[PDB]
């Protein structure tokens, strides 16, 4: 069978990078729900899309879900 | 550097399953932002843990994230 699959967040190596990123922004309901999140790794901070933000660091695991 | 991901949701051929399934449950602000969102495959549908619902269904992606 083929399936949607939220797969679970985790930590990965990536080799190449050199900086892990948080970027956010706000879907429809993000006045009661907050922004959205996406986390991920890159050589270079990322440029990204309008209307969203993006945080970069450069320690491991520098970038987990916000609180 | 390792880094936290949130990979996207996508769809995925699980050969040896029969079903895809989506678990819901409330955290902490269920009241306001709706139910957390669990989106998978398996072989038969899955036990799930106290206070989860979870929706089996048989046909190719049939689990999108609910609206």
């Amino acid at each position: 069978i083929r399936c949607f699959i939220t797969p679970d967040i985790t930590s990965k190596d990536c080799p190449n990078g050199h900086v892990c990123y948080t970027k956010t922004w706000c879907d429809a309901f993000c006045s009661i729900r907050g922004k959205r999140v996406d986390l991920g790794c890159a050589a270079t901070c990322p440029t990204v899309k309008t209307g969203v933000d993006i945080q970069c660091c450069s320690t491991d695991n520098c970038n987990p879900f916000p609180t």
